[PDB]
DNA sequence: AAAAAAAAAA
DNA sequence: ATGAGTATATCC
DNA sequence: TATGAGTATATCC
């Protein structure tokens, strides 16, 4: 592939100035992906002077700061910038701290800095801190104070350099600075002076001070190169002590950033993402009132005008501050919560957007204790103030005003960068933010909980009336929250509700990145269909629109035919062999079986030797079939006269612990290679390529290989997946054996000089299992495992591949520490699993010159968890194909389960908004003319079409599928059945039989058969019959529907037979209490149910008498009440009470559409109306 | 030690130390646990960071260690005087330690000596008076 | 004049 | 109170 | 315009 196709892909990201699409591209390892968009960032930053990248991967491994070198040195053709001043290379503190000392023992620092004794002594204090801060990396809690320690002397090292720079440059720096010390806040003369100086030195300075500190002028810097980790974290600016976040800089504006890892940086989001929000927690109370007085002071003009007149003009504001007033008069904030506890401990309280959780079993209860004048919490019945209503009503409040303080921090920060002159120490929006809360007079703790209940995401502009993002995924809307209650001595007053929320997902990061530059994604793997290790496509696709490009439409359909392998691979007659290892308890099984037989008596030491190391592991019967696995991969590669290059993968590094035993495993190998293979096993020899040996593992890799390349051996690369199983290169020169044995599949039509003509890929992988694809820690606390355990099933619950049976099952495993099995049927677990595996099998791609036979050994499980679902296979590696072969004995059907999943969850969330908008609607005025449009909507088209539903007032409003969450019919079918199994919890099944979803139950049968009843249908353009379409109301909306089908229907017919006009209630606070009145004397209820059942008659009184006792008390009258049912199949009688307040009519008309009311009922309607 | 040049970061080394110790101190505390068979689940699960005991509990503990061998307890009161101070009738110390705060035994808040009730009605014998 | 979404009960 | 078996990266 | 002129000790954050 050309590199004219990543220079176009470039151009058209930047067509997209003011829009900021998102580019993905799918190519298997192998094909240039990451040696052309090399040269091509390279190319277009040489060519336009003002385009800014930024190049992302996960691994500094895989930073390719060399490619990058050379690519720039073959572009450049006439200036020949020095590439230090154009590309940079952003480290961490820890790497910079050992460049510099590593430089410093090298004798590279310039003679300039190494003259000064100032600079000297610097030194040898970050050598010193940096000699600690090694010493102290083992436990996490010190690794944040020695980082702090590096940190300062990294600083001190810095300003050595400013002095001396300022002095050859005459800028008077104390002055600039301060006379005194802690200060050095120069101005941008001053700097530019500095910079200009060094811009004028000797090159090998300037080189070197470049690459040293590449944030020495991060503005000339055309390509940042930087880790996943850094770039979501913040840089540390030369001449400044504070650092400056990436997430805010100026620096990102407009630029293209290059995931060179998407889809694997996602994970490595979610984990920082996880880890910020454990950091930031604060008292909810005292959270929630400080911001209501800040608030309040706001109102009452007490703060300076700036901001003053820019919150008191919108009705927004007053809304939010009567939102505050009625939330502290209803659960008393005002007053000190104080949990006694005896010493048992109080757990904590989760909310999800499915449900809330207990960790501790019985459910916290508060109320208001009146002679103590406090709150008292804890686990008595007594429940006058709904905590467990409380808990999320103040975050929803705290999050909706944060987002209206954004709002007005932006609005600020805007107009105060209009005030200054020179644009270089503008304000970013994150300090407009703290800014604001500091004059509300929040505390910085307060404000740092309250800006990261939403970072600086606050959409575009009504789209321009372009694309509507809608999504119907509440975890990303809503994402989740943390409780737990905190007694201290020196608070003995008051328990301190400790808060955590959690908002940003990785999507939602993604999101807001592309809201200020394009992205583009680059991997093999990046668009698997996963939520686990990689990003929802379906969120993403749903957010974006057409802003999520593809990148194959910027490639010749000749690189696209190039990507296949099954006809290049059969014309050299390349022939690949997968064998699975049946192997559970002994030694036997995995040694050659055929007639060579050495001895019986040593392999019996070695299983004894095997047994031995086994038992002294501080569970048994499974490490040794994994240590068995591993011995009978390299037994295959020591009986072979092939294979030169060989690499056995697992997901555990070889250590000092019994489960995977490095040196065990060096003598197991030796004795092997002794016991196995006379001439076949003496060339070859065995490295452990790991992260603990004492050198990087470019070098153990280039090592390992030139024992091949020039040797003349056989090596064993042992690793594992998370170290070099992703975009590393394993190939090596050929030698004379490789010359003359192996074959070659370069297509035609390619140079002698690609290195990929002279390279040989390993001629043999062994593939251990993939093992953390979901988490498996036991004792569910409030850290991080435990916020990645829950993350992962909210993932799952969102791409409808658990239901909530199943998340409620997991949660009530969670709350007795008795996790639950792994889901059978969510296709995201095969997926990433499967994405692992091709990662691993694309690290013998990357050469033209292979072995005619090459082996693929692994155990059963690999092939029984692998799949191809939502794969595109055709375009993967061949390896990988024939794995699948080997492997379609125990193929899955993800289709259908996650189709009758993706049902249940809709009418969850369907069940789940209505439970919310009824007692909303218990107080508000709007949200009841959203539920009339919605159910409106249900009865207009019970089938309606994707674009129309898609395109409509009441889709194309409310940003999510508030209530619209649509079936979908594969057959365009117009009837179902499904059976309920609670109801109360809003749960069904699709493959039951217990209720019927269709017109029977609508006005086609026993409902248009009354006069003048479907000429009301006709009028009200309600149709009578459900036409076939495309998407159909789900058994939740379906209630609904056939309620206000009834609704209308049996109000009609009531004002055409009793002659009577009703009227409707007209105060707020009493709606979903009863339907209608009557001339302020009765109040009306209308029902539509099947034949009467026996219901439970207590419960129903209890609650139409407890909504009838509220109206007594609000409208100062006596009132009665009318039940009345539309449809029965048996004699109707009119029951009242005793007393005679409360009727019961049960079935207006029969099945043929006609009344069954007689005179004598009739009457007795009159009596009661009166 | 390393870091013991300057002070602005001698605070943080300072914590580490204090970090390590009290580990220390916590593995003391479950041994003794064990070996007295207090219910130290109740902590080492409803406390498996905070770590907080109860008067009977420690007091248990306290008259274990009483009924012990005249080496080990010897050595336990030398080290850790903290680990039963209103039986200490003579309290040698610093003035500079006596101006700041001890870390008590089976626990991690270190607590002033200032307002501790250990001085009340106590005589404070000050060796050089004007010096301090 | 662009704040969100709040059942019980397990 | 069982299911299932980690390494990589970087600021406070 | 105008003076006086160190080394050393100890503990928590
Ligand atoms: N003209 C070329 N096009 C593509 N790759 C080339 C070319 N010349 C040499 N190579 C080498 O081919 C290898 C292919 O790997 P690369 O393309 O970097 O990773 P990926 O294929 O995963 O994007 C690289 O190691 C690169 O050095």
């Amino acid at each position: 592939m050309q590199v004219s196709d990543f220079s176009g892909m470039i151009k058209k990201l930047q067509s997209q100035s003011p829009e900021h699409a998102l580019m993905l591209l799918n190519a298997p390892t192998g094909t240039g992906k990451s040696y052309t968009i090399i040269r091509a960032l390279c190319r277009y930053a040489i060519k336009h002077e003002n385009f800014r990248a930024f190049f992302v991967t996960d691994q500094k491994k895989n930073l390719k700061e060399q490619d990058f070198e050379v690519a720039w040195r073959e572009e450049s053709g006439a200036v020949h910038k020095a590439f230090s001043e154009r590309v940079a290379v952003v480290r961490s503190l820890e790497d910079t701290v050992n460049k510099l000392i590593n430089d410093w023992d090298r004798q590279q620092i310039p003679d300039l800095y190494r003259s000064s004794p100032i600079f000297k002594k610097s030194l040898e204090n970050l050598g010193n801190a940096f000699k600690s801060f090694g010493m102290m990396k083992e436990n996490e809690f010190d690794l944040k104070n020695a980082w702090t320690m590096l940190s300062r002397a990294e600083y001190q090292v810095r300003r050595a350099m400013i002095t001396i720079l300022a002095d050859k440059a005459h800028v008077k720096l104390k002055n600039i600075s301060e006379a005194g010390a802690s200060a050095f806040k120069l101005d941008s003369i001053s700097k530019g002076k500095i910079r200009e100086f060094v811009s004028k030195q000797p090159k090998a300075d300037s080189k070197w001070l470049n690459e040293t500190y590449p944030t020495f002028d991060l503005e000339k810097k055309q390509i940042i190169i930087l880790t996943t980790a850094k770039f979501i974290k913040s840089y540390t600016p030369f001449f400044e002590k504070r650092s400056k976040a990436f997430r805010y800089s100026p620096i990102l504006k407009d630029a293209l950033v290059v995931l060179d890892e998407f889809d694997s940086t996602k994970k490595q989001i979610l984990e920082s993402a996880i880890d910020e929000a454990l950091k930031i927690q604060a008292d909810l109370n005292s959270l929630f009132v400080d911001l209501s007085k800040g608030l309040n002071k706001v109102n009452e003009g007490q703060l300076p005008a700036k901001l003053g007149k820019s919150f008191t003009f919108r009705d927004a504001f007053k809304e939010i501050l009567n939102d505050a007033e009625q939330l502290t008069a209803e659960f008393k904030l005002d007053f000190l919560y104080k949990m006694e506890e005896q010493g048992r401990d109080s757990g904590f309280v989760m909310r999800v957007p499915q449900t809330n959780w207990v960790s501790v079993g019985k459910p916290w209860n508060a109320y208001f204790d009146e002679e103590l004048r406090q709150v008292v919490l804890g686990r008595q019945p007594r429940n006058d103030l709904n905590f467990q209503r409380m808990l999320p009503r103040i975050s929803v409040f705290l999050k909706g005003a944060t987002k209206f303080i954004l709002n007005r921090a932006r609005e600020y920060q805007v107009s105060e960068n209009q005030k200054l002159s020179s644009l270089d120490d503008a304000m970013t929006i994150e300090d407009a933010c703290f800014s604001i809360y500091a004059a509300l007079g929040l505390s910085k703790s307060q404000a740092k909980i309250l800006f990261s209940l939403g970072h600086d995401f606050s959409s575009p502009t009504k789209v321009k009336t372009t694309y509507h993002a809608h999504s119907g995924r509440r975890f990303q809307q809503r994402g989740l929250s943390l409780f737990q209650f905190t007694n201290d001595p020196q608070h003995d007053l008051q328990t301190k509700i400790n808060a955590c929320f959690f908002n940003e997902t990785p999507e939602r990061y993604l999101l807001n990145l592309l809201s200020k530059a394009n992205v583009l994604g680059l991997s093999a793997t990046a668009t698997l269909p996963t939520v686990l290790d990689n990003y929802d496509l379906g969120y993403l696709r749903e957010m974006l629109g057409p802003r999520l490009l593809d990148g194959v439409h910027y490639l010749s359909d000749t690189t696209i035919k190039e990507f296949d392998f099954e006809s290049r691979y059969a014309k050299q007659k390349i022939e690949v062999k997968v064998e699975t290892g049946i192997v559970d308890r002994f030694f036997s099984e995995i040694l050659p079986k055929n007639n060579q037989k050495i001895d019986n008596k040593k392999i019996w030491e070695l299983d004894a030797e095997l047994a031995k190391l086994v038992n002294c592991i501080p569970d048994k019967k499974y490490f040794a079939r994994r240590y068995l696995n591993l011995f009978n991969s390299f037994v295959i590669f020591l009986t072979d006269p092939s294979m030169t290059s060989f690499l056995g993968l697992q997901s555990l590094l070889p250590g000092a612990d019994g489960r995977m035993d490095e040196n065990y495993i060096k003598e197991t190998f030796t004795t092997l290679k002794d016991l196995v293979g006379g001439q076949d096993g003496v060339n070859t020899e065995l490295r452990i390529v790991s992260s603990r040996n004492q050198e990087g593992i470019q070098e153990q890799l280039s090592e390992a290989l030139n024992l091949v390349s020039q040797g003349g051996k056989r090596v064993y690369i042992l690793s594992a997946y998370q170290t070099i199983g992703i975009g590393q290169n394993l190939q090596h020169e050929m030698n004379e054996f490789e010359r003359e044995q192996a074959a070659n599949i370069a297509p035609k039509g390619v140079s002698k000089s690609d290195r990929r003509q002279h390279t040989i890929d390993l001629a043999g992988m062994y593939l251990g299992e993939v093992t953390h694809i979901l988490s498996s820690n036991l004792p569910f606390r409030m850290d991080a495992a435990g916020l990645r355990s829950i993350i992962e099933q909210e993932y799952l619950f969102d791409a409808n591949e658990i239901n909530i049976k199943y998340l409620n099952k997991y949660l009530k495993g969670l709350q007795h520490q008795r996790l639950e099995r792994h889901p059978e049927y969510a296709r995201s677990l095969y997926v990433s699993y499967s994405r692992t595996i091709i990662q691993a099998l694309g690290r013998m791609n990357r050469s033209f010159n292979k072995m005619p036979l090459i082996r693929l050994v692994m155990p059963v499980n690999v092939l029984q968890m692998v799949t191809d679902s939502g794969i595109d296979v055709e375009k993967t590696s061949q390896e990988y194909r024939c794995l699948l072969t080997a492997a379609k004995d125990w193929e899955r059907d993800f289709e259908k389960p996650s189709a009758e999943i993706a049902k249940q969850n809709a009418t969850f969330n369907t069940f789940r908004d209505y439970r919310f908008v009824l007692a909303y609607l218990q107080t508000s005025k709007s949200w009841a003319q959203i539920y009339h449009d919605t159910r409106w909507f249900y009865v207009r088209h019970p089938t309606v079409s994707d674009k129309d539903l898609k395109s409509s007032q009441v889709f194309q409003q409310r940003d999510d599928e508030f209530g619209l969450q649509y079936l979908l019919n594969e057959h365009l079918d117009v009837s179902y059945e499904v059976k309920p199994i609670n109801h109360d919890n809003g749960q069904f099944d699709f493959s039951g039989t217990g209720m019927e979803v269709s017109a029977e139950a609508a006005g086609l049968v026993a409902m248009c058969r009354y006069p003048g009843l479907k000429e009301a249908f006709e009028s009200l353009d309600i149709p009578t019959k459900w036409e076939p379409n495309e998407r159909i109301l789900n058994p939740a909306q379906f209630y609904n529907y056939r309620g206000l089908l009834g609704e209308v229907s049996g109000q009609f017919i009531f004002q055409n037979e009793w002659s009577l006009k009703l009227a409707d209630f007209g105060k707020p606070e009493n709606y979903e209490l009863f339907d209608f009145h009557w001339e302020g004397k009765v109040v009306i209820d209308f029902k539509n149910w099947r034949d009467a059942p026996d219901v439970d008659t207590k419960a129903e009184r209890q609650k139409v008498e407890a909504k009838l006792a509220k109206l007594q008390a609000n409208t100062q009258r006596e009132w009665r009440v009318i039940i009345i049912n539309i449809l029965a199949s048996n004699q109707t009688r009119p029951v009242m009470t005793v007393d005679g307040k409360i009727l019961e009519i049960s079935g207006l008309i029969d099945h043929q559409g006609k009344f069954l009311l007689t005179p004598e009922q009739k009457l007795n309607v009159w009596r009661f109306l009166n």
